[PDB]
């Protein structure tokens, strides 16, 4: 039995780490992107190499827009993300909300006021909203009898959001809504045994602030985070939901 | 001069309890309605009685959409942002001020995530999110523009603004997730706003109701096992508002008779 | 004619709680441990203003026995629930009622984790004892005996508005380096807000707290260092006046809070928001 | 090239569990118990017989109370509970040279109601309650710390980790459990400024906090079923395992950038209202 996972934004950095975790776990994975083809492309194919059918690739704005084919809103491109699993696996066992637009939105000093709303909105949180509901649709929809076994939801939160940083309202925001479909969702879906956490980082892969990190004084690596989501995802970690775990080497304990 | 509130969803309940409570402090009112507009204009008449010119009423949709512009009709023109913005002014065209915004106003009704039509999610979706925390940020941000507009020296001295949020968001309400994340965002909202505004002296603080004014879930409240009054919850709003709690900001308040205390 | 007693009295936010109080109609009574002369002064200033409407009590909130008295000899050792529970008492001896309940005294200063990486077995064996007693323990042993006087006035004599506030910390979520036995105080004494919540709601009192961020800093430093510290606080760059948080006190004890009751009100200017 | 993991209560259910998991990954393990002395030389006997010389059984009350020191009726006397503290983290360096992890799990839990010779049950309850869950997790937390800052850098281990049980559940308070949760306020506290005082040393300090576990049965059957049936995943308590894991997991290097943070094993049970 292969189990198959979905994660967006998967093509580099901290979803690349994640799909390759999982991957040596011995997930299929179905890496998710929206500008990053190349990258996403070239991480398959690795994969692949390594162990044939065991990703493919599909792209997706995230955003809160509808767009062209009925423009398609965005409750269908990601009723359309969870399918492309069952299509190719027939099945969905892992989800990992990963994918998020991060830039300043600040309240001192229109347009470019609508697209953020809607990008940082939609990656955030509202995408993931979406993609929850088609994934326990698609698990409800599956007779008891051929349902997985671990069924899990991982949300890439952020571990410093209590501490805001200056200018990021939206994205802030975002996240608080992240956190709050954490456990909106491990409520309603602990009946079909999905679990829905959380995993937040302090600083991870950077290119300042790296000096203020008590443990070992640096952000993270991306494994260092990976990890973590890996972990959750397993059998062992089966009586975890609702919960948001912080990867953060103590920076949320620090103060001005 | 006289200090300057604004309270969307005002018309009823919890919204016009704060209504009364600030204008019983000396606070001229700007009350914003959707569609209670017969309420709205009750209260309004009864706040100008009781104190001429004391109170005016403006209708605005808070969901995150467009609407039409003069003598058109809706998914065209004008945006959110800018109803937002016409809601703050409508404070500085007629009193010249605009001291304490309260984000009050809020829709609330399921949306399950299992089964067990096509517009549905979307305008869900707008209205919930809208009304609960993309209005709330427009109305932030047009309430801090004016501060930061005006001249230091003809600052007020006590801006304050209060978000009505949720005591019971932690322990969600089955079925309710596009309302339970809305207010989740409304806090960070409150935080990061309070951290931005600070050098304006704007506060920005969180009030959060557990049961209010309900029509045994009462029973279940450790706390006298009934829900709270419209004024238990308003003069929480009000004193936050006050010159007494000027240090307080970026912090929100339980007032819910310990029900979130409980577990199943 | 309602009555207080706020514990750690004599000066500073206590001091202010205890005027703060005593502004709104309260009987105060003031409780102190090594602040004897200004206490005394202080219940001086409130009596003059309205007589009969302050009294001073002495005791130490550590959580050790002590014994008989204050220079004699022996019998049977004190301990600090007796002590607490007559602190409760003293105020039903003199005015008949205990409505307002202020657990504000806190000792305050380093338990390092870590030495460079003198000290004994003495001020190990004590700090222990006195920064978990009045910050922890003995709030918890006061609330028993302010309980326990409730409930034991019949439903006809009992007040309408009994109120316990707990002076927790609102920065101990991000701790200070080296604090770590008044942290897990401050730990405990959050955990008592919602316990005793819970546990009084039925007897309609209300258990909640208030949380400082920085309230009348001392300048044993440098101008520059102070200035240094005032400025991380967002919300004015200064630390906040005693006034500042008492009057959130004094609002919670009201009745128009009287649905409130298990959280804990963090007034920081904040600071709490902040990071490193 | 033996990793040593010290566990207080270490000699059933949950601590036996945690215990029986670091063991599994390798650790040498030093077992602690109060009470239980058969159930722990039992488990040492299980490890022993698994892989020789990687379990050893120490002896100790973690109530805030001075005991008498093995007497002689001479020798001043009262050990307080920072020695037998201090003594338990050096059985593990007497006896292999190491600590690398420590788990402070025992702690007693029972009613201390604020309503309605036992002054001694007033006086006692505080002191173990308090001790269990709190002070005596303090003490060993320094006598580590002291003893890895004086390994010269050049010997110390790769991997320190300091794991304290937590309770998801103490946000909604159990009613007339005062002491004990004010005890779990106490130590989610220590887990904060642990972290934060040690990360210079790479001592990392976490809390995991269970909701329900192993569940003891002593009520009427359906009583039992009731309670269970309250948690939202799979309606019943969790397994020791389902805990352990989440420890034995923080511990392990893959987790070596999570510090200063409690993870709650509750199937969601902290989510729920009445
Ligand atoms: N890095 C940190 O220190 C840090 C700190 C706290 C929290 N986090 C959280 O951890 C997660 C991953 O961190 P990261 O730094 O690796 O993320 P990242 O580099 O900033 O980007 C993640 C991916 O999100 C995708 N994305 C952004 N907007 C999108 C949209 N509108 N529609 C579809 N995809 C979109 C992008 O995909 P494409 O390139 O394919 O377009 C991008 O590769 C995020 O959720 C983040 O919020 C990270
Ligand atoms: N009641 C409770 O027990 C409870 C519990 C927790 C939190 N709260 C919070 O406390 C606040 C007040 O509670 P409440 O029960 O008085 O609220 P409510 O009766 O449900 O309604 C508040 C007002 O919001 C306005 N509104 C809703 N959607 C809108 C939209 N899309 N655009 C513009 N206005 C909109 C409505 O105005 P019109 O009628 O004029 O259209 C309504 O009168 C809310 O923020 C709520 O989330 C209440
Ligand atoms: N000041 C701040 O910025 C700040 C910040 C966070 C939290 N807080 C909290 O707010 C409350 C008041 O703050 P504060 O700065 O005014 O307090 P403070 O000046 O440090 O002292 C409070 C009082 O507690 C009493 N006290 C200390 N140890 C005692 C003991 N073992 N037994 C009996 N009484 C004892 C002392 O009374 P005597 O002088 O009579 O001996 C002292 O005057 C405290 O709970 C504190 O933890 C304050
Ligand atoms: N079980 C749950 O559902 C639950 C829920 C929330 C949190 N937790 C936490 O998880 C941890 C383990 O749970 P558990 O149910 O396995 O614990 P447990 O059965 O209640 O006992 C743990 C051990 O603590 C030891 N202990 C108690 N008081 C002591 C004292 N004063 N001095 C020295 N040792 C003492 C006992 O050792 P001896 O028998 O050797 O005397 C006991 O075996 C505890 O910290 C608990 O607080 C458990
Ligand atoms: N430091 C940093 C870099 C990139 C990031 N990307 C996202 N999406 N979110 C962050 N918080 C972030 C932080
Ligand atoms: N019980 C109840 C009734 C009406 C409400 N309205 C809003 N907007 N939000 C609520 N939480 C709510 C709750
Ligand atoms: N029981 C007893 C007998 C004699 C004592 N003498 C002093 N000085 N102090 C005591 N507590 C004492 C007690
Ligand atoms: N800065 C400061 C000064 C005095 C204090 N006293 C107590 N008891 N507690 C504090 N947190 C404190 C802080
Ligand atoms: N249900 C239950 C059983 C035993 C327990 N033991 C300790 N020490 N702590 C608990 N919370 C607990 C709970």
């Amino acid at each position: 039995t292969v189990p198959v996972a979905l994660v967006t934004g998967a093509a580099k950095r901290l979803g690349r780490s994640i799909a390759e975790g999982l991957h040596a776990e011995g997930y299929a994975v179905c890496l998710h992107y929206h500008r990053s083809a190349a990258e996403a492309n070239a991480l398959s194919a690795t994969l692949n190499a390594r162990r044939p059918n065991s990703a493919i690739t599909v792209q997706a704005d995230l955003s809160n827009v509808a767009t062209a084919p009925a423009p398609v809103t965005l409750f269908t491109r990601c009723a359309e993300l969870v399918a492309a699993c069952y299509t190719h696996w027939g099945r969905c066992d892992v989800l990992v909300n990963n994918a998020s637009s991060f830039y300043p939105t600040p309240l001192l000093r229109r347009e470019a006021m609508e697209t953020a709303t809607a990008d940082l909105f939609g990656s955030n949180a509202i995408a993931p909203y979406f993609l929850i509901k088609a994934f326990a649709h698609r698990v409800a929809g599956t007779p008891a009898k051929h349902r997985g076994t671990n069924y899990s939801i991982i949300n890439m939160v952020d571990a410093m959001t209590n501490q805001p940083l200056l200018g990021y309202t939206i994205y802030t925001m975002a996240k608080g809504a992240l956190e709050g479909l954490t456990r909106s969702a491990a409520l309603e879906l602990a009946p079909l045994q999905i679990r829905v956490n959380g995993v937040g980082p302090g600083l991870s892969v950077l290119v300042g602030h790296r000096s203020k990190v008590p443990l070992y004084q640096r952000d993270s690596s991306a494994a260092e985070v990976s990890d973590v989501v890996i972990f959750l995802c397993s059998s062992k970690a089966k009586y975890i939901t609702g919960t948001c775990v912080k990867v953060d080497g103590g920076y949320s304990l620090t103060r001005a």
